[PDB]
């Protein structure tokens, strides 16, 4: 309730995230500071419909958010979440590219179930779906978290003409688990007019041949041109490939 509850241990990323430790129990904790100082008081009023949002999503495969603090003095929010040690995936692909090495399908097929769950309780309660913005834990679990300039990679085909759409969500999810194989997006460009000619034609490489057709095949489906043709996260669940081990476990 107060940020003297915790201790600071230091900061992950920078507003700044930050490793804590509450005081009462030890426990292992981040906070996001948000200065609202220079923000007014109807952006104020959205920011608290915001984060009473955030609390009320509960869920394994999300980013858990325990307390929000306020800092009257250093005009400071505090988001109290869980901490996820792994750190998030877009670091994962970029140590695969130094490595040279691909990851491992169960892996790949972990995130796809875990993922889906995700969007499922998002899906099932009415956010930016990019390898930044999952996270892993020190189990194995994967949490969706965060809820110009540069290119809109996972843009679907829909949103480019036009969202609200749930196949839209199937595109981005197609497009990072597709990201996660090939360790590059299944669609570059050097500009968003490119990109978006590319996007259009639907046409890109086969993931690696370490994946197996399997694999290869409901990635597939969820990059088609046309969202009907995606298959919902029910049907993504049904697929034979998906088991147990997959799903989160505390
Ligand atoms: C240990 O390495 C890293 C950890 C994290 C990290 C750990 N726990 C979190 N709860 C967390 N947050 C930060 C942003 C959130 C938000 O936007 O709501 C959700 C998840 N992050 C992050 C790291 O870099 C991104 C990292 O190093 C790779
Ligand atoms: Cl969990
Ligand atoms: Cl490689
Ligand atoms: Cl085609
Ligand atoms: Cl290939």
């Amino acid at each position: 309730s107060r940020a003297e509850d915790y201790e600071v241990l230091y900061t992950i990323g920078t507003g700044r995230c930050q490793k804590i430790r509450r005081k009462s129990d030890g426990k292992i904790l981040v906070w996001k500071e948000l200065d609202y100082g220079s923000m007014t008081e109807a952006e104020k009023q959205m920011l608290v419909s915001e984060v009473n949002l955030l609390r009320e999503l509960k869920h394994p495969n999300i980013v858990r958010y325990y307390d929000r603090i306020i800092d009257r003095t250093n005009t400071t929010l505090y988001i109290v979440m869980e901490y996820c040690e792994g750190g998030d995936l877009a670091s994962v692909i970029t140590k695969g590219t130094k490595e040279r090495q691909y990851l491992d399908e169960e892996f790949v097929l972990r995130v796809m179930t875990q993922l889906t769950l995700a969007l499922k309780e998002c899906h099932r309660r009415s956010r930016d779906l990019k390898p930044a913005n999952v996270f892993l834990d020190g189990k194995q679990n994967v949490k969706l978290g965060d809820f110009f300039v540069g290119t809109p990679y996972y843009m679907s085909p829909e949103q480019m003409n036009r969202s609200y759409n749930e196949k839209s969500d199937i595109w981005s999810l197609g497009c990072l688990l597709y990201e996660l194989c090939a360790l590059m997006p299944p669609f570059t460009a050097f500009s968003q007019k490119e990109l978006a000619g590319k996007i259009r034609e639907g046409k890109f490489r086969r993931i690696p041949y370490r994946y197996s057709d399997e694999l290869n095949e409901i990635i597939t489906r969820m990059l088609n041109l046309k969202d009907y043709h995606r298959p919902s996260v029910e049907e993504i669940l049904e697929n034979p490939l998906i088991l147990e081990h997959h799903h989160h476990h505390h």
